[PDB]
DNA sequence: GATCTGGCCTGTCTTACACAGTGATACAGCCCTTAACAAAAACCCG
């Protein structure tokens, strides 16, 4: 569920910060998705499951 | 009857056209870092 949350927060991260490296940005997004509650990634996980079922 | 001529073959003879090869440029595929979920299998006891 954290993968779709990271994918959805990547544009927010690029808007809040200019971005220096994709690796550090991805690490920070993963750390944030792990520190936040699991309910925050529920619609993201639902959209990921929908995209997996459609493809 | 002998001579000149239009038409059907025939062996070349130039050609345009399809490729051929090359250094440099441009797309176009493989790892990277979290990660919570998504699957494939081998083996074992019920």
């Amino acid at each position: 569920a954290f993968f779709l949350f990271c994918s959805e927060y990547r544009p927010k991260i690029k808007g809040e910060h200019p971005g220096l490296s994709i690796g550090d940005v991805a690490k920070k997004l993963g750390e944030m998705w792990n520190n936040t509650a699991a309910d925050d990634k529920q619609p993201y996980e639902k959209k990921a499951a929908k995209l997996k079922e459609k493809y």
